[PDB]
DNA sequence: ATGAGACGCTGGCGATTAGCTAATCGCCAGCGTCTCATCTTTATGCGCC
């Protein structure tokens, strides 16, 4: 309690360990931690067609609210 | 069976009498702090469809 600490980080908890891929089964965290012969990089996992990620971070909000 | 109709110094002074914006420039402008947190964003540094 004596500790205290200031900051908050750029990403959520879900995006990291509460969305799953469809395909895999496996969160963003595992993908990172273990890709086996390809280790794609961040934008690697996210703009990639063959997972999910790119097809449920598109559900965001309204641009033309 | 008679008794109306026909009307001035002013203009050019002084001298009261009364009254008003405008052009020029200068001065001089509330300000002092701290705490606390909060987020951003930038300089440099690392990846190929």
């Amino acid at each position: 309690k004596r500790r205290r600490y200031t900051g908050w980080g750029r990403l959520s908890r879900k995006l990291i360990n509460g969305i799953r891929d469809k395909q895999s089964g496996k969160t963003i965290l595992d993908f990172l931690k273990s890709d086996g012969f390809a280790n794609r990089n961040f934008m690697q996992l996210i703009h990639d067609d063959s997972l999910t990620f790119k097809e449920d971070i598109q559900k965001a909000q309204v641009s033309g609210q």
